[PDB]
């Protein structure tokens, strides 16, 4: 069952197919820890597609169904194959380009794992179907947008030498992150005519505590075993995406709320998004404020770890829920540049943009089907 | 002053200035953060160079006299100008290619910092003369003698998938280490015909503790603590290269020594080389190898953690410096190995290759040698 505006719109696009030029649209598809996305785009479609079906999926067994049912559904409507897919999936693709593995599916391998040819063919051709990293794919979202200089569409400064300026890249390096189910994390590279994506699993590393002295250090040090108890059994030190997530708010909220012995069944039940929306009243929703605190204080520490050790230029916080969280971002300013220039190498740091995105956008189809074409 | 065999030889170099090739030769430098070395090679000498000065310098004003010094004798010894130079330096190169910051040289801003221009023109043609890091100077010696697949002359397997093979890389991504006067660390990169480099800062990213049920967590943290002290009054997280250096291993060392209440002062005294001497005898000098333990085990938890990261297929141990060293690290390979799989994603890194370098050679001569070329 696909919606009016796609079945209209598919209409429109087939009787291209008895024309010279013909129908030639490639097939895009955003592969999150959650969700996932499909989208579609004709040859001179160039910053534009049409989403033609979202699903709330956490194995790939359920993916092959919704993309069987979907690809038979696009093929009632256009008859003619796609020539091209992109797969941006939210885990690491094996060297042969084969195998996906969406490192927060759950289940066994095989229902985390996703190979190209168990994809239908109308949809994914066999010789022209490529698996990329979900953030990878966001970066050639952003460096397609910037080559048309289009970037400031979606995204706003927040600090840094070039803030005034209307956003546009450097031929430099750019860090990009995304906060949602997962943390993501790629890199824009200028080495050497163009940009270079480097995918990236930095979300994944041990975190880093602060300065004995710190106010914090205390209780950062009891959030860490809390969760490393609850996580790992006290046996490793937890991964960033442990706080920089979703769940990660989620059973930091939890640890606010244990320190308070607020045993209240109501508040204690949140997902991550009312914790979040909760946190933009910092008077009415203290303990959902800490918590959001502790979340991007730890999105700022590795954020600033990674800017030292990439040497970037800057770095975009992206993903359509990053929209809804710049409101809080710019409430708590001061703790979070408190946070990212608290290193003794701070004087390096010092002018390092940084971009946030600021409508809704999802940069990481706009990628796959840049990728699709070829 | 030159020694005999460099005046020799460039006596037998400079008959060829009156032939129809001439003599064109190249210049590379190698600044650490101690020593500093220069050496040259002619068009034709590819896998081979003269080395003809090496100088203790701690600053770049004395690196200035040492070079208007040796390019003078150079200069009566062979007449006729470099027709190219590299400097590959420990610290961080401005955008435009004019100011090396040698990041662990002592004073001021000028004493820090160095610029093209300041150089000898016939060492170093001005408009023919590179800046690039340390690490990214080893990577092009890698790389250069991957390609002669002569790797295994100077590097042996300690373990990982390809252990019982030569020594020669794959194209994917390989992490290069240091360690040395800093932490020095760089990326051979395998996108997309080549090796791309890509310099790194992430010696002085902030360290990663232990889990919290860890035997080593206690005494981790007073470890931190002592240098946090000592080195930021509390006030930072330390730095990787906090430990992972020579400093950092004379540090860990007093550290070592206070808890045990340890007051000879000549035990008390040793620099970095003796205490990783000291540290092959466990039973006889237990303090060394205490503190050797725990340098080479936070080295091993940097190269965990970018290994993860960065996604690489293996790693080097890279230095004349690690050479004397890898019997340490066999000796404790076990405390080694339970350091670096220490994760929560170890299945990740299961399958990455360790070479560590088994005989003198300065590859960042040999890296500055090929860019110096063009
Ligand atoms: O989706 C965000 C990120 O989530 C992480 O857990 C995965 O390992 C990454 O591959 C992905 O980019
Ligand atoms: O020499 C090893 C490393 O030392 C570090 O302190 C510097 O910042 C690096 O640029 C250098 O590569
Ligand atoms: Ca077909
Ligand atoms: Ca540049
Ligand atoms: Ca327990
Ligand atoms: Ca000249
Ligand atoms: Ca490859
Ligand atoms: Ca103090």
């Amino acid at each position: 069952e696909l919606s009016q505006e796609v079945t209209q719109t598919l209409k429109q696009w087939r009787v291209a197919a008895v024309s010279s030029a013909g129908l030639k649209y490639y097939v895009g598809v955003d592969i999150g820890g959650t969700n996932t996305r499909l989208a579609l785009a004709r040859a001179e479609d160039h910053d534009t597609f049409l989403q033609v079906l979202k699903v709330k999926a956490d194995d790939t067994r359920k993916l092959i169904a919704f993309f069987d049912s979907v690809s038979d559904s696009i093929r009632d409507l256009l008859g003619v194959e796609a020539s091209g897919a992109c797969l941006a999936g939210a885990g690491r693709i094996s060297p042969d380009g084969e195998v996906l593995d969406v490192t927060n599916f759950h289940g066994d391998a095989t229902h985390r794992r996703l190979k190209r040819s168990e994809l239908p063919s109308f949809l994914f051709p066999p010789t022209k179907t490529h698996f990329i990293n979900d953030l990878e794919g966001t970066c050639y979202g952003v460096s397609s947008m910037n080559a048309s200089d289009a970037l400031d569409q979606c995204f706003k400064p927040l600090w840094g030498p070039a803030s005034s300026d209307k956003v546009t890249l450097q031929p430099d390096h750019y860090l990009v992150l995304a906060v949602g189910t997962g943390l993501g994390i790629a890199t824009l590279l200028s080495l050497r005519g163009g940009f270079q994506v480097m995918p990236m699993e930095f979300g994944h590393v041990a975190i880093s505590p602060v300065g004995p002295a710190n106010a914090a250090y205390a209780e950062e040090t009891r959030l860490l075993e809390y969760i490393s108890e609850k996580l790992y059994n006290k046996e490793h030190a937890i991964e960033y995406e442990d706080i920089v997530s979703g769940r990660g708010l989620v059973i930091t909220y939890k640890w606010v709320l244990d320190e308070a012995n607020v045993q209240d069944e109501s508040l204690r039940s949140l997902d991550a998004g009312k914790i979040a929306k909760n946190a933009t009243n910092s008077e009415a929703c203290p303990y959902a404020h800490k918590a959001m605190m502790l979340h991007f204080k730890f999105l700022m520490r590795i954020a600033k770890n990674l800017c030292i050790g990439l040497q970037v230029r800057g770095m975009l916080l992206a993903g359509d829920n990053q929209v809804n969280n710049n409101l809080f971002l710019e409430q708590n300013l001061e703790s979070l540049r408190a946070e990212f220039f608290d290193h003794p190498k701070k004087a390096w740091i010092e002018d390092i943009d940084l971009f946030t995105q600021t409508k809704p956008v999802n940069l990481n189809l706009h990628g796959a089907l840049y990728v699709a074409r070829g």
